[PDB]
């Protein structure tokens, strides 16, 4: 059904579906079983920043995640996205909770896509930046439990009044406009995404994670993708 | 019905509805009878560039139109757009032909909107740039006769095979995503639009013009707005 | 000697040289006696953000200053900068202390200048953004007491070890590259500057202020411009 | 003496110093003998566009060169620039002619450098874009025979009145401000450069080429680097 390319900030180690034994960042190409992962020293309650970059010349999707005053984690994977995704895609953020939970709060999100064609000076670009989300954010498609406006933030999963994260929740936010990532006369296509997040859990084992993803434009949350599936995959294959 | 704020590049002088006796650029606030105009030395067959700028501190909508090697024309009008438009709008380009005609070709179009809130570093921004239009431009809403892809250009009004402009045509192209132009904690909201166009007519009296407009998100072409109404207004009041 | 256009965030009311009886933001065109001012509810110890904008079509220099959770202050003045400044200028930040003092800390500073010429697609642009200053910031010209690197910030005036602001201090930081603000074939020239600051004083009467300024490229601090002259003017005329 | 990293658009095959037997694009790390090259179908008299990209996560310097209506050439090389260049560098364009010659005209040049630190939202950026060069371009350091302003272009090597390219010429243009390409708390540093050029020769064997380069800030043209050395290297080792 959906084609998903995602960079996951996986807070819970589901070693039975291939997660390493620690929080990790991973690159998922059409499967929750990451093609590549890197240990991530996740800090409960701290605001982190994730940067994702890719260009069609190098064909390497790379991500860097850091927290202030801490060393960063980085993961890269060689993948030609022209062979995985459609030429028009939607980009978004997804997060879930299962039996274990955490807040999956997004405080800001920026994205820049550029397609440079062979005509002298031909650049097609799309750029958006959100440093605040309003209750009626018309340029975002919110799916599942995702809501905007509480403290001007984007809450991907359900958080009750007293700020408590709820389990078995899943939510996604996609930018409204389709994004053009391939065009026949493009000599270089590239994108960069950055988002700051705040994962906080009352528990010692937060779950399940946040993911930046690119999908077919009409992507919707797969049935039963709460928990370990991060609101992105229908199963764990 | 629709709320329209537009900068018109009016090629035909309809002196009966208030046009001056020459091609002119004008600022239209909810009426085709421009609030302010400036003589425009339109060059048939040449690529021109229009720049439109506005910010909520000064509340002055200004536009500059020029052709290479020629002096520019500029028009400005003091208007608080927060009092005219909704907080979420769609931006687009419109053009029409009537008994007289011309090609209303758009070769590139860029737009940048910024909302800076009172939180330190809070900037919400939207930027798009098209230097080429493809046959299936999914991020544009084409209305009426507007088509994309012929020579990688956006043809707002009908042009037959042999490149001839057709009369009684009207077409509009709006960027897919809603644009947020006001927010309660924004200290300064601004936008700038730039587009290059090519108006060419076999006739000595081209008509009717191209307009950059901002409207309510659900705006559609008014019935009978071909010709002098530029695909923007239902009547000439 | 120097030609100075500045937006002052004046913390001390020197009513004898024309200041209003309160902290105020003002637009200074070649004189410390502001052409226009607006009351500024300055917050000692809080990080504020100032936005300055200008374009050659409207010829209005406007500035907005705000603090989180507080209403902003704005001041505007109609001035054609082509008639005041040279075509090549340097942009900077200046601050001073006199008998009264305060820290004049800059935490981030961004600037964007654009010159759009009448050739189709001719845009000359300069943009810089500093969200951190290093001890050896080679792209900034530091004058007087200005230093970079302490807490990754730019300290315009002297602050001793224990964080205490020192009196009779003056310092300026200018971006290294000259900025082109006028060109003969430019149809619209514009700029926007934004900087966040932290003015903190142990005293009830902080002084003297911070100013964003544009000057001739070879501008240097005028002798005796500590205190009320903000490191910009040689006298109070 | 100087540390040079350059992307060369080499028009003349000096097979004795390792050039392939055809025009080629190459990546030169401290030597004119390119670490990697790719055949380049150079078009005499046509305006081409070169794009150079690099980021510190992937550590791969890649370049794409194209002409309208033609397939592009691309070359990439894995190199960690933090191990080759200083943290502060100057970026520029260089070109030369020897016994054979060609015009080495630059019509536009843009550059964007970004350093993203681990503090949430810490981005330091520098961006410049020139779509026109004036006779007194104060923000460019012209070395050797390089001149600005003729037809609003940048002529890297000497061209006599009648538009004829002169042999044994060498010229370079560097952006005035130093560029910061590494910082201790940066999690990702990246840059992208784009320039359009017009290489035209009356002869069947144009020479010698144009190069985009990054060097130590105080770099100057090496003595005798006309011809095959592209105004970048003192010898052919
Ligand atoms: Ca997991
Ligand atoms: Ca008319
Ligand atoms: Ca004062
Ligand atoms: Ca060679
Ligand atoms: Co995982
Ligand atoms: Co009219
Ligand atoms: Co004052
Ligand atoms: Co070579």
């Amino acid at each position: 059904a959906d084609t998903i390319v995602a960079v996951e900030l996986d807070t819970y180690p589901n070693t039975d579906i291939g997660d390493p034994s620690y929080p990790h960042i991973g690159i998922d190409i059409k499967s929750v079983r990451s093609k590549k992962t890197a240990k991530w020293n996740m800090q409960n309650g701290k605001v982190g920043t994730a940067h994702i970059i890719y260009n069609s010349v190098d064909k390497r999707l790379s991500a860097v995640v850091s927290y202030p005053n801490a060393d960063s984690a980085t993961v890269s994977y060689d993948v030609d996205l022209d062979n995985v995704l459609p030429e028009w895609v939607r980009v978004g953020l997804s997060a879930s909770t299962g039996l274990y939970k955490e807040t999956n709060t997004i405080l800001s999100w920026s994205f820049t896509s550029k397609l440079k064609s062979n005509s002298t000076h031909e650049t097609n670009a799309l750029h958006f930046m959100f440093n605040q989300f309003s209750k009626d954010q018309k340029d975002l498609i919110l799916q599942g439990d995702a809501t905007t406006g509480t403290d001007g933030n984007l809450e991907l999963t359900r958080v009750s009044s007293n700020g408590s994260p709820q389990g078995s929740s899943v939510g996604r936010a996609l930018f409204y406009a389709p994004v053009h990532i391939w065009e026949s006369s493009a000599v270089v296509a590239s994108f960069e995404a950055t988002f700051t997040f705040l994962i906080k859990s009352p528990d010692s084992h937060p779950a399940d994670g946040i993911a930046f993803f690119i999908s077919n434009i009409d992507s919707s949350i797969p049935s039963g993708s709460t928990g370990r599936l991060l609101g992105l995959f229908p199963d764990a294959n």
